């Protein structure tokens, strides 16, 4: 199998459709990813995870390296074997949860209450035996100056060069996995243009356009996307980091995207809240206490082959784990199911219409 | 398939071994119940519960009686269509958990902050659709003297003839549905074989032993099932309600009994510990955080076939819903693997010996 082949099978407008081979699997894209933080997917087996129809999933990379730990999970034979997954697993840098979860910065990286670096990074994500490792990066604030953004997107291209350098230097990572660079530059043209231009100029496996979904809303995420994915190489993967909501993933496979990651199906799953193609629901409403129909009327997922809305109503009303199991299960498979009428109307030239009905539908 | 029918296919001293056929399904005995409280096996869905073994499963009454409300699960096409399982169901009578989680007792029945009767139970029973019916009865404090124990004694008798007259009013129940006695008296010889001879004079499906496990402690535990069991009828199923640890289900077998219901190997399991032939470890202690075996080095079940002690180790301690599901599906798994040799045993002419040799592994 190869290391990693990116090939577009089809086209329509801005959006592609497409396959990633890797050593331990094919990712078919556009692609969702199912976020494992802390070595699960929460709620779910790796086998349910897949039975959904995902391809790949996101490891987190902050949590572990705290617990258990980089050099303890390698000593338990890597995070595929321990969490049970065997398929592709792309980790993120470890530095954004940093910023969130957790400081102090510096051209070397940065320090926390442990120190976080390009480099350091890097060895992290093989040591946890990552499929699509990601360059250690800064996401920047929003809004920003154009000067703070500037000096960010600068500090992150050359972390970006940093972070290819390491992954270059260990043979058996740069044989086995592959790495995505992340475009910065805020919400200016003239800066998503400099960054894409350092990025292309290094040269990655794909790019991700980062710094955004993090509080400038629909609209302007959408104008941004408008001219910063053209940017990347066309022949690469584009990834969406952080997004999203159906229509918000819609829109951006509009723009040209490949991939995504979000924890809205598995966060809002636990929280009651389920996706239907009539709208999101709020299963724990009382007016879902008598309803016999699966959570939502087309589903495929083998919760709305069994479970109706009532029994679901009551397992998270009374605070139950399998309400958390069932909700995230369809949910996970509901995502899955968009991204498959996604790549089938684009491969079958009827995206826009599908868009079009997506919508129309889902806000109705 | 017929309404009930228990067939003793070995003996080995006072142990039996057999099969109970029911409409839903066969009950292989001596047979160990998974609870479900409010609807649910925690953290299992049914097709995990029955891929451990499980024939059976204990329906509390309680909580389903006050949310969604009995005729709204009849409503909703009864307690097994809700829930997805397809199998027998064996409900409490709702009265126990009157008493332990809410209280005016009369000779009416229970009044609590509603009011629970003979009657009132086994209609509720009816509407949940239960396969195995319990009689109302009075579970009597431990310690009691000989004259409050005889009281209380005689009260649940009066209660087991109207549970019988009210079971047998209902043609559908009682064409399709059994019903089971409940023994009291206390620690009492002469109140247990009073308490006998009046549910044989009313005559049952099953009768179980109640009024122990509630702070006596396993020798008086085996002191009472010693001269309690034998007054009951051989030809029927002997039920001890709410046990228990591995070693007080090997004992009971020994004095006679076919059939246990326990939250323990759940409400371990979520806590974190799991049980093993070895005896039970906590998984949580820092001594498995590297630890590849599986929980148990014999156990067949799905989690010790993929996953090491290390990662459940891990999931545990980081609050991973995962966590719970696995440690659940171990333990109940381990509860099925220990009945079924116990019944293989018992078949074999060699439970004696199995019961010697799993005692000594169990506490070396
Ligand atoms: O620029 C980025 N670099 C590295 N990692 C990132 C992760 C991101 N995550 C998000 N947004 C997350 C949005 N999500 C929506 C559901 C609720 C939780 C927050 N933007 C990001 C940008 C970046
Ligand atoms: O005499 C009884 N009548 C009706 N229901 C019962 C239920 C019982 N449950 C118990 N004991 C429960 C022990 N269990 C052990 C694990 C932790 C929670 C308590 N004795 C019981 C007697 C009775
Ligand atoms: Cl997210
Ligand atoms: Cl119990
Ligand atoms: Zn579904
Ligand atoms: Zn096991």
């Amino acid at each position: 199998r190869p290391r990693f082949s990116f090939s577009i099978a089809a086209r329509e407008g801005k959006a592609r459709t497409g396959t990633i081979e890797m050593k331990r699997g094919v990712i078919r894209t556009p692609a969702f990813m199912p976020v494992g933080t802390a070595a699960t997917v929460k709620a779910l087996k790796p086998e349910t995870v897949r039975a959904t129809g995902a391809d790949i999933i996101l490891g987190n990379t902050y949590h572990l390296m705290l617990r258990p730990g980089a050099e303890r999970i390698a000593k338990l034979g890597g995070l595929h074997s321990f969490m049970g997954w065997d398929r592709p697993i792309l980790t993120d840098s470890g530095g954004y949860q940093v910023m969130s979860l957790s400081t102090k910065q510096s051209e070397e990286g940065v320090t926390f209450k442990h120190m976080l670096s390009p480099e350091r990074s890097i060895e992290i994500q093989h040591l946890l035996g990552s499929d699509i490792v990601m360059a250690f990066d800064e996401c920047t604030p929003y809004p920003a100056t154009p000067s703070r953004a500037a000096s960010s997107m600068e500090r992150s291209m050359r972390w970006a060069k940093r972070s290819r350098d390491a992954f270059d230097s260990r043979k058996e990572q740069a044989e086995n996995a592959a790495l995505f660079g992340i475009q910065q530059g805020s919400v200016f043209e003239n800066l998503r243009q400099q960054s894409a231009d350092a990025l292309a100029e290094i040269g990655f496996d794909g790019y991700a356009v980062g710094g955004l979904a993090v509080g400038e809303g629909q609209d302007e995420m959408f104008r941004v996307l408008d001219f910063s994915v053209p940017m990347l190489p066309d022949d690469k993967p584009h990834y969406l980091m952080g997004v999203g909501k159906p229509d918000d993933i819609v829109g951006a496979v509009e723009r040209g995207i490949d991939m995504f990651d979000c924890v809205l199906p598995t966060r809002s799953g636990r929280n009651g809240q389920a996706f239907t193609w009539d709208g999101p629901i709020n299963i724990r409403n009382a007016r879902f206490s008598e309803d016999l129909k699966p959570l939502d009327s087309e589903c495929h997922c083998a919760v709305c082959q069994k479970w109706s809305r009532a029994y679901i109503h009551h397992l998270i009303r009374a605070g139950e784990i399998l309400g958390a199991m069932l909700m995230t299960e369809h949910n996970i498979a509901f995502y899955q199911q968009l991204m498959q009428k996604i790549r089938d109307s684009i491969s079958e030239g009827r995206f826009s219409q599908f868009a079009q009905d997506f919508r129309a539908r889902y806000f109705a």
